[PDB]
DNA sequence: CCTAAGCGGCAATCC
DNA sequence: GGGATTGCCGCTTAG
């Protein structure tokens, strides 16, 4: 839905400039959380009927060690524009401000992640994301670094 | 009245 | 019983 796709030229001038803020958030292996929340409990209602999460539902919990960290976006929103060229929403929520989700739709970030790993030939439908799939990838780590503008921050996540 | 999931927080764990 | 951290689950609210 809310996605826009930046110019790689518009994506090269912005990645050009320095961070006065940056962070590199880990991607976690855990199986029922992060990347591999399709992995955990569903949804249940009160009747305990129950929901299968999608494939593309994800969040990217952060350790305290890092939104402690001067300059990290605790509970706002932002606008993230990605090193591959896209933009979108995204929120910071929870208990220590710890998951790192797109904003209104949890898949967006899903396909943006898991979308790079599946192009690569790392991950295919319905497979755990393992350190040997971050192996293959080349990466483990995101990038979060901060623009002039306080409400845009730079989302990397480079493979091989 | 609903249903569905965005996102807030529960709870398992380790001190 | 308490705090501190964060996987993980499902409450609550907007549609």
């Amino acid at each position: 839905l809310g996605v826009q796709k930046i110019a790689p030229e518009q994506i090269r001038q912005l990645f050009a400039q320095t961070s006065e803020y940056h962070f590199s958030i880990p991607a976690k292996t855990e199986e029922k959380s992060n990347l591999n929340v399709f992995f955990g409990e569903g949804r249940r209602d009160k009747r305990g009927f129950v929901k299968p999460r999608p494939w593309y539902e994800v969040e990217l919990i952060v350790s305290k060690d890092i939104t402690s960290q001067e300059g990290y976006p605790v509970l706002k929103s932002f606008t993230v524009i990605t090193d591959d060229g896209w933009q979108f929403q995204c929120k910071t929520s929870g208990d220590y401000s710890k998951n790192f989700r797109s904003e209104n739709d949890l898949k967006t970030l899903g396909k943006w992640i898991k979308g790079r790993l599946e192009s690569h030939g790392c991950l295919q439908n319905n497979e755990k994301i393992t350190h040997e799939t971050l192996r293959e990838y080349g990466n483990d780590h995101f990038e979060l670094r901060s623009t002039d503008n306080p409400d845009v921050w730079l989302l990397s996540f480079k493979g091989k």
